[PDB]
Formats: structure tokens, C-alpha cells, sequence
């Protein structure tokens, strides 16, 4: 693909005293000569990695992969989502969105042109 493995694995919070917010465990790993050296781990929120997720759609309407999900349809992605926004069911649910999380991430960091957007290309490491 591209030497690149991460893995998102449940969701932490990080906030704590009113509003606590949850990061998002990304440990992206390429020994190849672009970049992060020795592999690691980055924390961040959704409301940022959402911006890929979100954007990825932008690209078009129709033609252009029309799914922010993984690669394909991977029943995660489209199926029967029905609502829009975020809603969460479950405590776990959370963790459910985090794992379809690396499947889209790893098309954009598999392909250098898939991901298209400058921050896109940076944000699989993107820390805060």
C-alpha cells in the first residue's frame, strides 16, 4: 500500500471538569524516507479529524468516490445510517467509529493523490 499501518483503538477522554473531549489514538507507522521516522502515536480530536472525513465527500456529489467511508462500501460506511450528525447509541458505539476511522484514513495515507488536500496529507499525523 504504502508502508503506512495505523491502527485507531478506543476512544480516552481527555477533558475533565466540566466539558471532557475525546483524542483519537492514530499510530501511523512508515519507516520510508517522507516522514514520521521510528513510527508513533498522535492524539487528536474528532472535530478535527472530521475534516477529512468530511472533505473527502467535498471532492464531488456523484463521480469522484461519493463515499467518505473506508475504500468501498464496507457496511460501516452506507447501509442504513438513516440519521446525519453524530447521535451515539451505546459507550461502545464511540469505538465503533473509531475503527472505520483508520479504514478511510488508510486509503487517504495509502494514496499520496487520494487525499489531494495539503492538510489531508499532513493530518494522518496532524497533532494539535
Amino acid at each position: 500500500q504504502f508502508d503506512l499501518t495505523v491502527g485507531i483503538t478506543d476512544p480516552e477522554k481527555i477533558g475533565d471538569g466540566m466539558n471532557a473531549y475525546v483524542a483519537y489514538k492514530v499510530t501511523t507507522q512508515t519507516s520510508l524516507p517522507l516522514f514520521r521516522s521510528k513510527q508513533f502515536a498522535v492524539k487528536r480530536r474528532f472535530s478535527d479529524f472530521l475534516g477529512l472525513y468530511e472533505k473527502l465527500s467535498e471532492k464531488h456529489s456523484q463521480n469522484g468516490f461519493i463515499v467518505p467511508p473506508p475504500p468501498e462500501k464496507s457496511l460501516i460506511g452506507m447501509t442504513k445510517v438513516k440519521v446525519g450528525k453524530e447521535d451515539s447509541s451505546s459507550a461502545e458505539f464511540l469505538e465503533k467509529r473509531r475503527a472505520a476511522l483508520e479504514r478511510y484514513l488508510q486509503r487517504i495515507v495509502n494514496h499520496p493523490t487520494m487525499l489531494q488536500d495539503p492538510d489531508v496529507r499532513e493530518f494522518l499525523e496532524k497533532e494539535e
